[PDB]
RNA sequence: CCGUGAGGGAAAGGUGAAAAGAACCCCGGGAGGGGAGUGAAAUAGAGCCUGAAACCGUGGGCUUACAAGCAGUCACGGCCCCGCAAGGGGUUGUGGCGUGCCUAUUGAAGCAUGAGCCGGCGACUCACGGUCGUGGGCGAGCUUAAGCCGUUGAGGCGGAGGCGUAGGGAAACCGAGUCCGAACAGGGCGCAAGCGGGCCGCACGCGGCCCGCAAAGUCCGCGGCCGUGGACCCGAAACCGGGCGAGCUAGCCCUGGCCAGGGUGAAGCUGGGGUGAGACCCAGUGGAGGCCCGAACCGGUGGGGGAUGCAAACCCCUCGGAUGAGCUGGGGCUAGGAGUGAAAAGCUAACCGAGCCCGGAGAUAGCUGGUUCUCCCCGAAAUGACUUUAGGGUCAGCCUCAGGCGCUGACUGGGGCCUGUAGAGCACUGAUAGGGCUAGGGGGCCCACCAGCCUACCAAACCCUGUCAAACUCCGAAGGGUCCCAGGUGGAGCCUGGGAGUGAGGGCGCGAGCGAUAACGUCCGCGUCCGAGCGCGGGAACAACCGAGACCGCCAGCUAAGGCCCC
RNA sequence: ACCCUCGCCAAGGAACUCUGCAAGUUGGCCCCGUAACUUCGGGAGAAGGGGUGCUCCCUGGGGUGAUGAGCCCCGGGGAGCCGCAGUGAACAGGCUCUGGCGACUGUUUACCAAAAACACAGCUCUCUGCGAACUCGUAAGAGGAGGUAUAGGGAGCGACGCUUGCCCGGUGCCGGAAGGUCAAGGGGAGGGGUGCAAGCCCCGAACCGAAGCCCCGGUGAACGGCGGCCGUAACUAUAACGGUCCUAAGGUAGCGAAAUUCCUUGUCGGGUAAGUUCCGACCUGCACGAAAAGCGUAACGACCGGAGCGCUGUCUCGGCGAGGGACCCGGUGAAAUUGAACUGGCCGUGAAGAUGCGGCCUACCCGUGGCAGGACGAAAAGACCCCGUGGAGCUUUACUGCAGC
RNA sequence: GUGAAAUACCACCCUGGCGCGGCUGGGGGCCUAACCCUCGGAUGGGGGGACAGCGCUUGGCGGGCAGUUUGACUGGGGCGGUCGCCUCCUAAAAGGUAACGGAGGCGCCCAAAGGUCCCCUCAGGCGGGACGGAAAUCCGCCGGAGAGCGCAAGGGUAGAAGGGGGCCUGACUGCGAGGCCUGCAAGCCGAGCAGGGGCGAAAGCCGGGCCUAGUGAACCGGUGGUCCCGUGUGGAAGGGCCAUCGAUCAACGGAUAAAAGUUACCCCGGGGAUAACAGGCUGAUCUCCCCCGAGCGUCCACAGCGGCGGGGAGGUUUGGCACCUCGAUGUCGGCUCGUCGCAUCCUGGGGCUGAAGAAGGUCCCAAGGGUUGGGCUGUUCGCCCAUUAAAGCGGCACGCGAGCUGGGUUCAGAACGUCGUGAGACAGUUCGGUCUCUAUCCGCCACGGGCGCAGGAGGCUUGAGGGGGGCUCUUCCUAGUACGAGAGGACCGGAAGGGACGCACCUCUGGUUUCCCAGCUGUCCCUCCAGGGGCAUAAGCUGGGUAGCCAUGUGCGGAAGGGAUAACCGCUGAAAGCAUCUAAGCGGGAAGCCCGCCCCAAGAUGAGGCCUCCCACGGCGUCAAGCCGGUAAGGACCCGGGAAGACCACCCGGUGGAUGGGCCGGGGGUGUAAGCGCCGCGAGGCGUUGAGCCGACCGGUCCCAAUCGUCCGAGGUCU
RNA sequence: UCCCCCGUGCCCAUAGCGGCGUGGAACCACCCGUUCCCAUUCCGAACACGGAAGUGAAACGCGCCAGCGCCGAUGGUACUGGGCGGGCGACCGCCUGGGAGAGUAGGUCGGUGCGGGGG
């Protein structure tokens, strides 16, 4: 029987997963309130017809179509336009 | 019958209508038989109706001493037996193929569990509630309970009462509304039920009778599941109550008995010495003692033997005590958290860390085991979250059934983005070898403070050449995700409800961790098989490797993997 | 064959083995003669020897008679005889030296432990003033005890000898009229509910209210604690000597690789040809120590160790003999076990150890006496281990109660 | 003047103390009459005495007792660690994703670090700069973000979320379309409407904070409001609703308001879901060999060695894993009995040597056979003693407990040290401690029975194929010679002895010999003396002792010899005009291999061979047995026996006979019988006398017994 | 329509940085002042106001260059959906689709709408 004083460790934790994105992505009809992007920062700036919330938690606020667009070193958006 | 006792507690029924129960003869000591006789029957002949199976025999048919096996099965052949025949029955000589049944498991022929064999007993029920479903009755309603009257396998009556017809509010309360609110903002519960439709009074109107069974419910029957009950059956170690036990053992009380023979020779006495008397020294006597040796007796030291024993503690040899804290008969007392204990938790009626019996009692058992007739359709799980949870559970995932919805499913084509792995690359964060240049610092020529000069040492920052990274990224695929439009009629999907089981997984491939890039290792990810395809072919044999999804039959055909010299 | 119980054995003589386990040796009686040590009783059966039959002769005591003979009972001296052998058979200690542990005789785990365990005389602490304390019991009552401090109860140690240090901080026990806190109850400033009111109901601050704990002193043959760390003497080492502290204080004597020593077969010495044991020492005591006593101690022990002598079948190393079985016949006639069996070897393979798969090898059918490697042989639903929100016994400054005070 | 502060006088009061008095409490003392205890029985006398006892109630102490609690995960369990939340990675470019994987944080904080309006832009690099480090604050360029943003990490960010200033409190109330996330309930984003506000000219923005951690369901209660309910009525008490409070319920989905240990005195239910043994897989560790050649070896890498490092094999170590076995796979050491491997301790062959010889070293070939006795410890192992040719290393469930032992270890007792308050405990010690007559199958050793072997018999045989056995030392002669300065000291060949072992044997030596002979004791008996018998073991004791069986005793054995080979050494010889053992052909060469030697053996169904015997159909089916009863050669049965033997078998006899028993002779053992005579008082001693008795052995002799008989068994299938 | 300038957006480096031109007639800026609205952590620097002598110096606009920055092929690899194989293993190969990153050739000192003033 062989069970030498066995070691231990610490750094065994880790933090719960939040599902973060984009949960809507162009082409995608949406109505007011869709939460399209749930990011953390401002990886998405907010578009025309788009708010962003406590989180930089961005929404729809237009019963209309998404779409994206990239505006280079101005960084990334998504507005909602409606369905004209 | 068992136990001291409380108490436990069996087994065992059948001649025949009628004893008519077998006179008598024969073998025999008898038993038992053979005749005779009774009877419808005696293989109804006496523990006798019927009398199965295991088991034991006698006779016959086939067949066996060079073969080897889960005992069979498929194929021919021989012998025997039926029938006219075709055909069939029994046996088995060769050949081919073949890893018991149950259980439990990732996995069993398994050298894991259970079973000697046969017969008989042996486990998912019942009551009342609940929830679905279903066969009926009546339905803006339905229905009685106790009890009463009747029957004597006759039903009636009985509206107390219960559900249902209004939803809301914590409530007062309001009401198709209501609750929060100041609010005709909002929002949470709520409601908004006709008719597929024959007929027909026979208004150029459908009334409304009718209808499914609803608006819509109830009642009764049946079935599934749930709750409370022992709630599928068998099983604890134990807990508690009332009793029975000291004829075993422990301890004390009373009253009686037993201890061959020897050995040793305490104190005392007496005598002789002794001295001034004494002490004291000698003998002698004496007969003390948890004294000695050793039978009885009481012990049980070592060894052997015994080990389904002579024996549930024995036998043999050898040992301890043996006038003592000794041994022993009879009569008595103390007992279950209690007794007793020269103390081992010993002993308390042959298993005492808490006696035995009966009772609570069918204790509880998230554990183990077992769970009995046939066929047909579908068919899992071994994951996640939480759990005094981790071999148990609740919800979800996956299975199934009923009803509803009807192209929405998996998969695929075309669009649009979402992303930072592979790879690569240093621009960031760090790591990097050498070289250049160059703050310093050893230190060096030193004209000595004013700098200075040199240095095959140390050495920043910075540039050049070479690289490194899961927690680096200037960059970045393949793919993957999702939405839209299209194909796609599948034991596809979606919605509502009834029944689950499963929450130990395993091997292989690939992508990571751990490990020591060891493990038939371990932990995740996709996939796939096994599981449940230990069904079939190949791989010598072999759950998961290659082939391939077994409804049944055929003395037909083409193939798969793998093969084509013989086996 | 083998097993039991018994007999003998050449040469050796413990080389056997955990161990002289077993067996043998020795064995009664008489006479010589016996060591250390000692509590002067012992150790004494210490050891070590010698004698032991029978015949004849002589002779002394006693008992009964009678003082005599007989008959009994103890002796003393002489000669001689025969065997291998004279307690001629049976009953019948092997001895010694040295350690450990208990004093001694004794008691105990009925059925694996007889002991260094219990007990024990003796020592100390403590309670009890007698309706004693304590024990049983609800109570009455009873034991204590028809006892009374030279008694009882409880506790530890355990003859005897020399002794039994240091620390009272904490726990316990004894004592304690300062103080802290604390129950019922008392007391009621003040406040409340209702009544038209008198009222009737309540809440409630000061303050007064027991043991208890805290606190203060004592107490060790009360529970207990006695670790360390620095400095220091004519090499070196050591430290009589000083200092230090979270605690209260830091091992006095005596013992010591011990029933205690991890390192360890410590290191010296002894005994042996050779010694992890043993004996005597050293002291680095992992982790002795004074009454859960320290250190000794004659005597005692079916206790455990180590050595010698003796003697052996223990062994080298077996042999033969005997009887009771085993074997065969007649009689009688079980058992655990058992899925069924038509039950072989090797390499493999397989849930990792197959008579049963594969390939090959071997192999006529059926018994009888033997052996014990396999049938993961039998027996017992592993006593170890883990699991179960299983169970019991036991402990305490775990919780919560209760008796008792 | 001193002091912090001033004193004559005047007061209001405070501190503490003493008196006398109300309020409330304590503790004594005396009394007797309740209660208690006592006196030759007492309506009474003593003693205690309102205490004690006893009732109700307060608080306390309280393992003496009772009921219980003492978590989970976990590469077994325990010990250690951990348990909720946040960031990054692992995570395979959506989301998610595990491990006792890798690395860090949270259990707060801010009234300004909040709302809004208006301004401002950093860090560093290089210059130049009073104290000024290498960053204080300045000035000038250059600098898109590397600074800053309360704290971890990440994302984000100057077109501000950063830095400053002004008013402010939206860190609102009533709601909440629509979503993210998700088992449950929780978490999260939030436009928009209403009420009443903040800042801005206005557009507008404000329902805390750049963002992601800073947290806790329910239950039970507290405090404000509500006016909702309030037990006949009214009011109250008490609830409800709204708001808010008390959680290291941190084991963080939270069992009770309330909880630790121990068991070797233990018990049940389960598990090979899970540890200890053995096996299995693996091979880090272990053992072994190989590659490289620093560098040692006077010189020289490789005689012998081998730095740093590298590649392997084995599966005997210590482990890892947790795969069969927990309705049981007995565990260390010894004994017994073997058997295998070779990585060889000895012995046999051989190459190189830093090999003169002798003795070594090293490597290659080679297990055929060997591989000692003791002291110590339970030991394995080791250390010693004395030898040896050597005192090999491993495997077989660390071989072997239905084979033995039980000394070590693991049950109950007891003690030491040590840990614990304790009960108890300790890979610490110490003494003690029940290891189960029966073998069914396979396997193994032996012995039979049946049938077969294609006529039946009685003999003798061949040997396919098995088994046994294989050892080694010393001395002498070659020759004190080759070799060697010397000391020492061979090959090859040839002898004689040993040791262990094996088979057989009993002459000898030495055992045993259970009644062969003698001697002896006690007792009972026959028959009194004498002489005898039983018993004192299953021999009473003692001394002897044939046959048989035996070792300590005796004789033999290992071979010799032939053949093929290992390493190794060559001949001839190309490819490659040389060289080369190789490619073709040929040799030499081991205790090893084959055969030789001893033993078994034709169930060698491949059933063999040789010699000799007896042979016929006689009655009867499918006409050579497919058939019956006598037969034949022969064979059993039965009997007497046996150095044969458990039984069976095998061998020898059976009256034509020496088989056993007896009798006779001889061996052989006892060691002078009885009786009688002589001497002695007697025990005894002479003599007759090597007498008597007398198993098995070597033989004679029909005296007794193997009387007499019976039953099987050919008639022999094919070109 | 066409050039120049002034405001504004889109594209977000081939849209810039840095050198070298040049421009003021107009617009713009610098300037002249800062009594007044308004200001600075202190400065009219910056905001702000009233102006108009001088100027293009600054700043800005418009050209020029490739050196830094940036952009960046074509080929050929890497890697990889899917399919099929090899090695004891570490790993590796063929088929069929997709297909980088670096590197090289080379490209660039912008393009462009709406409204104003002016030739
Ligand atoms: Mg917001
Ligand atoms: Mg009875
Ligand atoms: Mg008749
Ligand atoms: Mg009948
Ligand atoms: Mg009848
Ligand atoms: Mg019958
Ligand atoms: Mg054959
Ligand atoms: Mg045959
Ligand atoms: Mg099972
Ligand atoms: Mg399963
Ligand atoms: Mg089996
Ligand atoms: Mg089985
Ligand atoms: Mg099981
Ligand atoms: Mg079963
Ligand atoms: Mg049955
Ligand atoms: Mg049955
Ligand atoms: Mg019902
Ligand atoms: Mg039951
Ligand atoms: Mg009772
Ligand atoms: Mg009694
Ligand atoms: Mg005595
Ligand atoms: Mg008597
Ligand atoms: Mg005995
Ligand atoms: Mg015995
Ligand atoms: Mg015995
Ligand atoms: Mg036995
Ligand atoms: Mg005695
Ligand atoms: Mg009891
Ligand atoms: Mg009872
Ligand atoms: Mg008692
Ligand atoms: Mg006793
Ligand atoms: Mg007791
Ligand atoms: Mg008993
Ligand atoms: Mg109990
Ligand atoms: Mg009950
Ligand atoms: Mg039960
Ligand atoms: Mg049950
Ligand atoms: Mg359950
Ligand atoms: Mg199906
Ligand atoms: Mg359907
Ligand atoms: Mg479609
Ligand atoms: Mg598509
Ligand atoms: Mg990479
Ligand atoms: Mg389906
Ligand atoms: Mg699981
Ligand atoms: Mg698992
Ligand atoms: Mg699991
Ligand atoms: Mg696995
Ligand atoms: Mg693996
Ligand atoms: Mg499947
Ligand atoms: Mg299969
Ligand atoms: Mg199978
Ligand atoms: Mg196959
Ligand atoms: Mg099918
Ligand atoms: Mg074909
Ligand atoms: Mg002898
Ligand atoms: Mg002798
Ligand atoms: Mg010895
Ligand atoms: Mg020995
Ligand atoms: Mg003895
Ligand atoms: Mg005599
Ligand atoms: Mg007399
Ligand atoms: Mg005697
Ligand atoms: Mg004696
Ligand atoms: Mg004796
Ligand atoms: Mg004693
Ligand atoms: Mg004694
Ligand atoms: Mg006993
Ligand atoms: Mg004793
Ligand atoms: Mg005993
Ligand atoms: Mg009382
Ligand atoms: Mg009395
Ligand atoms: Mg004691
Ligand atoms: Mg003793
Ligand atoms: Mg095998
Ligand atoms: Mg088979
Ligand atoms: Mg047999
Ligand atoms: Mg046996
Ligand atoms: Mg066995
Ligand atoms: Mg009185
Ligand atoms: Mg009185
Ligand atoms: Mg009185
Ligand atoms: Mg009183
Ligand atoms: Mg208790
Ligand atoms: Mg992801
Ligand atoms: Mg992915
Ligand atoms: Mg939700
Ligand atoms: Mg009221
Ligand atoms: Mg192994
Ligand atoms: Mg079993
Ligand atoms: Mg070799
Ligand atoms: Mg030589
Ligand atoms: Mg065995
Ligand atoms: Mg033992
Ligand atoms: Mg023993
Ligand atoms: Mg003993
Ligand atoms: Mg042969
Ligand atoms: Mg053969
Ligand atoms: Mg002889
Ligand atoms: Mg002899
Ligand atoms: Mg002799
Ligand atoms: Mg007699
Ligand atoms: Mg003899
Ligand atoms: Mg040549
Ligand atoms: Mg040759
Ligand atoms: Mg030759
Ligand atoms: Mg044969
Ligand atoms: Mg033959
Ligand atoms: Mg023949
Ligand atoms: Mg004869
Ligand atoms: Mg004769
Ligand atoms: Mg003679
Ligand atoms: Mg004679």
């Amino acid at each position: 029987a062989h069970k030498k004083g066995l070691g231990s460790t610490r750094n065994g934790r880790d933090s719960q997963a939040k599902r973060l994105g984009v949960k809507r992505y162009e082409g995608q009809v949406v109505r007011a309130g869709n939460i399209l992007v749930r990011q953390r920062g401002t990886r998405f700036k907010p578009g025309k017809n788009v708010g962003m919330g406590r989180d930089f938690t961005l929404f729809a606020l237009v019963d209309g179509v998404v779409e994206f667009q990239d505006r280079g070193r101005l960084g990334r958006y998504v507005h909602v336009r409606p369905l004209a």
